[PDB]
DNA sequence: CATCTG
DNA sequence: CAGATG
């Protein structure tokens, strides 16, 4: 956790590169569980030879790390720092829609500033046009007294739409935090579930109202389940417009809700821990059920959830308060 | 994992 | 349809 920090940042950065730049894959894996597990290795890591004794790494690493070691930098690491063409990747990649792939095409198309683009919209699609165009909001954190404001507004409106839907906004918001970086919400009605064929609308028909009012201002993506896009903080008195902010609402068949909302709600380290208990309690979870575990090894069976509180009390579980539910 | 592209 | 982005 800070014993061999150094080390596993390194085996980071050099992962990362395999992947964006090199199309790397398995060095890119490579680096990966390698920090994973001196992460976990105990000790201060004196020598390569030390770290070779472990699994996960071999000779190109060990040789690494030693001339990390061995003086507070590393050539390669050098070079991918400085390389114009490398940081073009990590860069371009800073815009919604635009990953490693895209960012290579791009640059050997010439192309590998912010400007660049402009020039360029052309070559970007729907979802990139829109990321460029926000590049600066995108970036900005989302501060919970906007946070509000906006949960304020959804909720008011899929309430109109029909008293009996169910939101829920999820997130760190949900955990506490003073500031997040979307607004995600957990969708649902009692005329959808598991088995209940399909119902589209239930979905399409909120956005529309979103939209209606102006919250909701440009589209990423819109499935007849998920939808990815802009919402917008009408301004007030004319001085002060807001940041247009990414939001997501994704339906959910009612009966599988609460795990949802339990689930994207987090932390990840939470979910671990209360999932490894639910194990213990002889029970499996994961974002959509609770199914008592079986001896043979596994099985099935979903059990009934009509809330996060009787998830906990199956694995007989402290009620958590969202947010306690940190760690 | 769902949606988009082409 | 494969392949990419989130
Ligand atoms: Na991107
Ligand atoms: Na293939």
């Amino acid at each position: 956790e800070t014993l061999n920090g150094g080390i596993t940042d390194m085996l980071t950065e050099l992962a990362n590169f395999e992947k964006n730049v090199s199309q790397a894959i398995h060095k890119y894996n490579a680096y990966r569980k390698a920090a994973s597990v001196i992460a976990k290795y105990p000790h201060k890591i004196k020598s390569g030879a030390e770290a070779k004794k472990l699994p996960g790494v071999g000779t190109k690493i060990a040789e690494k790390i030693d001339e990390f070691l061995a003086t507070g930098k590393l050539r390669k690491l050098e070079k991918i720092r400085q390389d114009d063409t490398s940081s073009s990747i990590n860069f371009l990649t800073r815009v919604s829609g635009i990953g490693p792939s895209a960012a290579r095409k791009f640059v050997d198309e010439g192309i590998k500033t912010l400007e660049d683009l402009r020039k360029n919209e052309d070559k970007l699609n729907h979802h990139q046009r829109i990321g460029l165009k926000y590049f600066g909001d995108f970036e900005k954190r989302i501060p919970r007294e906007e946070m509000l404001q906006m949960q304020d507004i959804v909720l008011n409106e899929v309430k109109k739409v029909d008293s009996e839907y169910i939101a829920t906004v999820c997130g760190s918001f949900r955990r506490g935090a003073e500031s997040s970086g979307d607004m995600d919400v957990l969708l649902t009605h009692p005329s959808f579930t598991s088995e209940s064929t399909k119902q589209p609308k239930l979905l399409h028909q909120v956005v529309e109202q979103l939209q209606k009012v102006h919250f909701i201002t440009d589209t990423l993506s819109k499935g007849e389940t998920k939808f990815m896009g802009v919402c917008q903080l009408p301004s007030k008195n004319d001085e002060k417009e807001y940041p247009h902010r990414r939001i997501d609402i994704r339906l959910i068949p009612k009966d599988q809700y609460y795990c949802g909302v339990l689930y994207f709600t987090g932390s990840d380290i939470f979910n671990k821990n209360m999932r490894a208990h639910a194990l213990e309690k002889g029970f499996t979870i994961n974002e959509y059920t609770i199914r008592p575990l079986g001896v043979t090894g596994v099985a099935g069976e979903p059990l009934p959830v009509d809330s996060e509180k009787d998830i906990f009390d199956y694995i007989q579980w402290k009620y958590r308060e969202p947010k306690d539910r940190s760690e």
